[PDB]
DNA sequence: AGAAGTGTGATATTATAACATTTCATGACTATG
DNA sequence: TAGTCATGAAATGTTATAATATCACACTTCTCA
């Protein structure tokens, strides 16, 4: 049974404390808002939702808390749209993701790839390219919204 | 002149397909080939207004849309950004995009293997996937030498 | 000294008086507005403000052109969609007829507080509630019209 | 009241000799069935539901008879165009008082600041060829709205 | 001191919405005549 | 035997803003000598 979105949470407190890093009151509060999505959120919607408690929040003070969120590794930025979501995967060691987007309903699940990561590595090892990250984004329907076609 | 022979080859591919390679795209087309690899819009924008001093920011958009729209450019989604597609006349394919981080070049290859693995976990959930985006950054070839000294 | 100098000082100690920061980007978009005939389009102007501020781009002239508009220095021409700059800061708010030559683009603010009054007049019959005029008038300027009989 | 002002255009499109066309008339009854400003390109959807390949210039070059004839007012100040109040008058300067709230649009005469005008002008060497002339506010109804 | 964090206004970058005209081909009623 | 007038259809020109992201400064704050 994969780990809750509240479990994640007590482990990013508690891994930025072993690291000596500072998970403020907003780093924190940024974080839970964007594990209460169902998937993907842009920053300013984000920064519209910390608004209702922090009405004083700018640009920055989301942006901020997201490059902060994203070197330690709670967070992915989804580039084929210009969004940002949780990452369910960084109770282990750090990790290659696919991301898999529906364009509908907006929903995004992050699934491990080794077979991915090794390819991209040969492809990579034929040209002389010295890989450093891996950009997987899929899109397409997701479940739900693929029997909402069957009607 | 391997850019005039690019050029050729797009103009006989737009005369095949019933459609319009104008002077503007065509010189968009010739400015991006010339370009090692990607190329944000705004630059590109300031290139153009070297041939035509009023172009602005939909003239570019434009001529990319375009340029998309037929096989001959591809928007790299990780650096907001724009490339030339290695190999033209073919359909709408999935490649796997090598960018450099130092220089901006860009190597697009397939990825058969990647397809297929998404294929299959799409197909182990309930997903049905129109499109994969590959894209991978690092160094190059020759910025991996120039890394090292 | 010059106008241009005396211009911005103005400006300048208005923007002081209101708490207000006339930044440099927005000082020089007034510069450019100060030297210019008459009426100059948002793109003409970005080009222009691209000489000093190589990365300038259109959000960049609308922001100044907001500020400027926000405060009284700048006036939008509707007719035209062009932009000049106000002949007079001292007043406060203010109707402003324009006189605008269509041929060689100039563009002439004059007052007319009769005009004011009379739109105010027409308002309050129906239930109307005023807050701005605009008021252009479309011809040939003197210059042209010397130009023209030839 | 729609079909009085379509033949009543007719009419005085008989008298000046110019061909008023199904393609202006459309656009015309598109305009009346419209109750105040309207977009050129709103215009252009409205036109495509009768004529489906119409394109901006279509829409365009209609608009420019009818201004150009006495039957539409160009609103510059919000970029739209409103049909005449009555266009039996003789060629007359329109006031325009608009409503930033609602978008209604009230056609009113104001000869007293086209005189004005032409004063200024007349003081300076202008020829003086047309007024533009128009008031942005609230409508009576949305101070009404906005009193409560 | 000194490195990290926040508040605030303005600015920078990427992309498209909204408005209007140019272009060129092509089929339509007319000017003498 | 052309002459203006009208339309059709693609692309371009023009004006303005949406959507996304960072900078610069001032004040702070918790930390390190
Ligand atoms: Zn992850
Ligand atoms: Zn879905
Ligand atoms: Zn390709
Ligand atoms: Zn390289
Ligand atoms: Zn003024
Ligand atoms: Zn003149
Ligand atoms: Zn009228
Ligand atoms: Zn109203």
């Amino acid at each position: 049974e994969k780990t809750t979105t509240q479990e994640l949470l007590a482990q990013a407190e508690k891994i930025c404390a072993q690291r000596n890093v500072r998970l403020t009151p907003q780093r924190l509060e940024v974080l839970r808002l964007m594990s209460l999505q169902d998937g993907a959120i842009s920053a300013y919607d984000l920064l519209d939702l910390l608004r209702e408690a922090e009405p004083q929040a700018k640009p920055p003070t989301v942006y901020r808390a997201l490059d902060f969120l994203l070197e330690q590794g709670f967070v992915h930025k989804v580039e084929s749209t210009n969004s940002y979501v949780l990452c369910h995967l960084f109770d282990q060691p750090t990790h290659t993701s696919a991301m898999f987007i529906c364009d509908r309903c907006g929903a995004v699940k992050e699934e491990c790839a080794e077979g991915v990561e090794d390819i991209m590595h040969t492809l990579a090892a034929k040209m002389g390219f010295a890989l450093r990250h891996n950009v997987i984004e899929a899109h397409g329907l997701c479940a739900a919204c693929v029997e909402v076609e069957a009607c």
